[PDB]
C-alpha cells in the first residue's frame, strides 16, 4: 500500500520530511515526487510537460504551458557523511549537538545512531560500523504544536511542499526541484542554461525557507528577501514588492547580511537571470527542531500563486 | 547637459551617481544617454547594446573588435536593513563619521555611520525603508595633482572607457554590474560576446592599490596576477607591447584581489584576461584617490593596447 | 630523447617541467611532442585539440567516447612579486630552505624560501623580475616502493593519463590548467566536451592524500567525497565496477579539499564526476611521495573504468 502517492496538506509535507535525500543523494526524493506529479497532476487545474532525464542528473522541471518565470525549490538536505570509524564530515551546515538522533542505510540496511562530539571531533555512535560513504539524517520527527510545525527539513522540504502547492493551480511557469543547495549547488548551473534557452524564462523565485529574526518574525508573514550573502537586482525585488501589495497576504520584508541559496547560483550563471528568495522564516534553522507557522506556510502559498500568475 | 561634460567634470558626474552593486541603473541609463549623445563626434560609432538580455549592462561593439573592456558601474556602499542597521555593499571601509547618502519613499536621505553595539548603524533623521541602498556622499576634490572621490574605483574606469571611446576604432566596451558584490553579470557577458563576436582578450579597466611597490604618479599598473592568475603569456604580450611604449606604467603583483576578470576566468569560456589601471590611495574609503598623471598614463595604455592587441 | 621516455624516467621527465598554474605551456608543448611522437604506437589513435580556443589544454579523443578523465598540468608554486618577495601559487608548503628554480630575462633562477620578518621570500643571486614564478627544485628519488618528487600532484596523474592513452579505446583525456589555483580551464572544458561529444561522465585523475583511512601500498583511492559531493549513484556505479576487479582500492572520504572535479560540478552542463587517485604522502611539499603498487593500482582502475563506464 503506497498510499503516501495521495497525501496532502500536513501529512504530505510529513513525508517529504521523512524523505532521506541528503546533498548529492537527492535520488529517492526525486523519485517520490516524481511519481507523486503522475498521481495527482491530473488533478491540476493545468497539466505540466514533466522533465526528469540524464542531463538533468537526479532534478525535476515542470513546464506549465508557456512559461514566464521559474520556481526552484531544492530536495536535498543537510547531513552528514559516514567517513572511517563512524565518523563524520558534514552535508551542508547542519546543527551538530551530542545526542541528535540520525538515520541512514547501507549494504548492511537501516542505520541509526546518535551524535556523539568525541574527541572534539564528531561521530556517529551506533551499534556496528558504517559502510564508508554513509549519509546520515535527522532522524524524522514531525510535530504540530499549535500554529507551529517542528520538523528537521522544513528546509527545504516546506520548499517542496509549496512548489506542489503551487503546481495544484499554475498555470504558466516552471517548477524545478534541485540539488545540493545545501552543499555548494551545481544542479542549478545547467538548469539555468537549459530554462533560458529552452524556454527564453530569466525571472525566477526561490522557494526555500530563511530565518526567523528580530527583524522577521513567526506568524507576520512569509518573507520576501530584498537580500542576502547576495543582492539580486533592486527593480526585480521592487517589483515583487509592489505585486505582493496588491494583495492582503501578509509578507515580511527581509534584509540579511548572509546567507545563499539557488539564487546565488542564477545569478552567477553565464544567463541574465533575475531571482528573488521567497519564503516563509524558521526558527532553529539547520536543527532538527526547524519550526515554522502555518501562517507564513499559509503566506508563502498565496504569494507564490499570486506572483507567478502576475509576473 | 551633463550629457555633455568632459575631462574632470564628467569624472564628478559619474562620481555623484548613486549605483551600488545591484542597482545600477540610474548610472547605466546616464551611461547610455551620454554614449547616444556624443558616440556622433567620435571617430567611430559602435553599435549600441543594452536591453532585457543585458540586464542592466551596456556593451559597446567598435568596428571588428579583438578586445574587450570591463569597467564595473557599481559601487561599494550599504544596505539598510532593520532599524537603520547596515550592511555592506561591496567591501566598504567603516569609520564613525563616514557621511552615506540615499532615497527612499520618505524622499532623500543623508546620514552618519555610527558603530552603536559593535553593530554597524545608519544615524539619519528618521526610520528608512528597508533594502535602501547607501552610498559615500560625494565630495569631489582636486588637490594637487590629485583627484580625491568617492568611488573613483571604478568611476575613473567607466571614465577611462568612454574617454578609450572617443578613438576606438576596434573593440568592445562593456560596463559591467556587481563586480564589488559578488559578479554575475560578466558571466553573461563572456558568453554572449564570445559567442557573438569570437572574442576572448580582455582588459579589466578598474583601479588597483597604492603600494610599496605600485606608487602613486608612478604610472598605471599591469596587474600580473591578483587573488588571481591570468595566463602569463597574455601578460607578458601586453607588457612587451607597454614597452613599446613610452607611457609609464607599473607592474603590479599582488597575492589578493579580484576583478571582474575572475569571472572571465572563470567563464565557460576561453577568455584572456589582464588588469589595468590606476592605483589609488585609500581604496574603498570616502577619500579614493589617484593621481592625475595615472590618469593620463591609463588612458594612453588602453588606447594603445586596444590598437596593438 | 625525453619525447620517448618511459615508466619513471617519463614521470621525472614531466615533474621536472616547470609549469606552474597560469604557465602551463611548457608541458603542454612538452605533453604535445610526446603524444605526436607515440601516439602511433598505441592501441588506437586519438584526435588532438589543442588551439587558441582551448588556451594551452590538450584534449584527447580516443574513438566513440563515454567518459572524460581529467588531468591538471598546472602546479603550485611562487609568483615572485616585489623585492623578490612572494605570494603562493595554489597553497603549497612554506618552509625555510625549500628550493627554488625558476628563469627571468637574467637568467635562469636558483633559490631559497626565507621566512624573514614574518613574511615570505626568494633568497637569490638578484633582484628578480616581477611576477616570475617559480617552482619546487626538480628533486626525482626512488626509494624501495617510494617514489619521492616534487609535483607527483599532479603529473603522476599526467603520466596516468599518458599509460591509458596506450590502450584507452574510447574516451576523453584532457590536461588542464589552473587547478591549484582557482581553476578556470575545466569551466570550458566542461562545455566544449559535453556539447561536442555528448559525454558527462569523468574520473578527475589527481593526486589525494595517505591518511589514518587512506594508506599508502593498500591501493589507489576512489573519493566517494571531498568538499564536494558527486552523486551518490555515480560513484557506487564506479565502486561496483571497481570491485569486479581484483584491483586493490581504498574509499576515500574527505570533508576537505576540490579537484577539477569541483569545476566540473559546478558547470552549466550535467556533469558527473568522481576522483579516483594514488594517495601521497607530504602533499603539496618538494617530498611528495607514493607508493608505486599506488601507481599501478591507479593505472589498472583507469583502464578498466574506462572501458566499462
Ligand atoms: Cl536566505
Ligand atoms: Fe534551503
Ligand atoms: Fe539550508
Ligand atoms: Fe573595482
Ligand atoms: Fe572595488
Ligand atoms: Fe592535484
Ligand atoms: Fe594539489
Amino acid at each position: 500500500h503506497h498510499e503516501n502517492l495521495y497525501f496532502q496538506g500536513m501529512q504530505l509535507l510529513k513525508e517529504l520530511c521523512s524523505i532521506h535525500a541528503p546533498s548529492g543523494n537527492e535520488e529517492p526524493l526525486k523519485d517520490f515526487i516524481l511519481e507523486y506529479i503522475r498521481s495527482n497532476a491530473g488533478s491540476w487545474s493545468y497539466q505540466p510537460v514533466i522533465y526528469a532525464d540524464n542531463d538533468l542528473q537526479d532534478c525535476i522541471v515542470l513546464v506549465f504551458g508557456n512559461p514566464r518565470t521559474a520556481v526552484f525549490a531544492h530536495m536535498d538536505s543537510i547531513g552528514f557523511t559516514v567517513s572511517y570509524n563512524n565518523h563524520l564530515h558534514p552535508i551542508g551546515s547542519p546543527s551538530a549537538k551530542e545526542g541528535y538522533r540520525l538515520v541512514g542505510k547501507d549494504s548492511n540496511g537501516d542505520i541509526e545512531g546518535v551524535l556523539k562530539i568525541v574527541d572534539e571531533e564528531w561521530m556517529l555512535e551506533t551499534d556496528r560500523l558504517i559502510d564508508r560513504g554513509t549519509e546520515v539524517t535527522f532522524k524524522p520527527d514531525f510535530r504540530e504544536e499549535g500554529d507551529f510545525i517542528l520538523t528537521p527539513y522544513l528546509d527545504d522540504r516546506l520548499g517542496v511542499w509549496t512548489a506542489l502547492e503551487l503546481a495544484k493551480t499554475l498555470e504558466h511557469g516552471i517548477i524545478a526541484f534541485t540539488c545540493w543547495e545545501e552543499h555548494g549547488g551545481g544542479s542549478v548551473a545547467y538548469l539555468a542554461r537549459w530554462i533560458y534557452e529552452t524556454f527564453h524564462v530569466k525571472q525566477s523565485l526561490i522557494c526555500d525557507i530563511t530565518w526567523v529574526t528580530e527583524g522577521v518574525e513567526a506568524g507576520k508573514g512569509v518573507a520576501i528577501s530584498m537580500r542576502d550573502r547576495m543582492i539580486p537586482r533592486k527593480k526585480y525585488v521592487n517589483r515583487i514588492i509592489e505585486l505582493a501589495r496588491q494583495t492582503d497576504i501578509p509578507f515580511q520584508l527581509e534584509v540579511e547580511g548572509a546567507g545563499a541559496s539557488d539564487g546565488r547560483e542564477l545569478q552567477l550563471s553565464p544567463y541574465p537571470w533575475d531571482w528573488c528568495f521567497i519564503g516563509a522564516p524558521e526558527k532553529d534553522a539547520h536543527t532538527p527542531n526547524e519550526c515554522v507557522h502555518k501562517k507564513d506556510i499559509e503566506s508563502m502559498v498565496g504569494l507564490y500563486k499570486y506572483l507567478m500568475e502576475k509576473l
